[PDB]
């Protein structure tokens, strides 16, 4: 479904802390309640020397905020990644100046609408009006039906709480 | 792709211990590691008076034994439940006396043999050579790649170490 990538991503430079400033799904039932699906925030960025992507984050889980650590393997494309995991899922990069922002997106294969969610990761907590301009313009085409955004205090803490 | 399912099924009566005797799956990837996606053992299964199914389960997770708790959310049919999650996933109770066995698999939602699990529930650590029988029989039909078996002191190891 997610048609826009990063040409010439330089996945070594991705690397360090991210804030997760905002969150998008095609389903209000992946990011409504804390304990939805895909609502899940991003701590870390760790790319492996090998060209894979470790994924530090957090997400509420059994009344509890839970640190998870999730791994993005490299494929052919620079840009897409693919999590080790039940149905195979996509992680494709949209977009990053790797030191502002980083836009990408996580597509379940055989199914994008009925599931699909993106985010707009930051280096600080602070709020990146120009990066969500570049988030909302990358979502403008696809069939988001629900729309998140953390202010920085929401941000310095554990699970944007 | 699951054509068994079990007539009558009284999901109150299959609360309690449980054990993982055995699992099979479509696809030798969701069973070959111990951190393998559908590589889960069940501690017991929890039916909640509202006809819901909460299970208590092990799952391998970076490097560790970490107990689970999944929600089965019933469904108009008594013996198929849907698992709350990403890429929706349906839980089947093939077949069960209650007191000895219970047969059920849980298949991913617009791709079967892409996804599809089963185990062989026993109350005992005890192998029941009936049970398998039953389990082998009902899975004689379906796609399966790889299949597991444990003995009576993996069954009371956690993760079946
Ligand atoms: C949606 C989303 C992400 C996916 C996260 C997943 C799939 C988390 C799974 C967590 C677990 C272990 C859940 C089971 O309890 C990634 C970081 C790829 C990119 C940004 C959008
Ligand atoms: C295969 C299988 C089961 C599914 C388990 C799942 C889907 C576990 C997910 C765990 C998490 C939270 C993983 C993310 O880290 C159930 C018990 C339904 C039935 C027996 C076969």
């Amino acid at each position: 479904i997610v048609t826009q990538t990063m040409k010439g991503l330089d996945i070594q430079k991705v690397a360090g802390t991210w804030y997760s400033l905002a969150m998008a799904a095609s389903d209000i039932s992946l990011l409504d309640a804390q304990s939805a699906p895909l609502r899940v925030y991003v701590e870390e960025l760790k790319p492996t020397p090998e060209g894979d992507l470790e994924i530090l984050l957090q997400k509420w889980e059994n009344g509890e905020c839970a640190q998870k650590k999730i791994i993005a393997e490299k494929t052919k494309i620079p840009a897409v990644f693919k999590i080790d995991a039940l149905n195979e899922n996509k992680v494709l990069v949209l977009d990053t100046d790797y030191k502002k922002y980083l836009l990408f997106c996580m597509e379940n294969s055989a199914e994008p609408e009925q599931s699909l969610a993106c985010q707009c990761l930051v280096r600080t907590p602070e709020v990146d009006d120009e990066a969500l301009e570049k988030f909302d313009k990358a979502l403008k085409a696809l069939p988001m039906h629900i729309r998140l955004s953390f202010n920085p205090t929401q941000l310095e803490e554990q699970c944007h709480i």
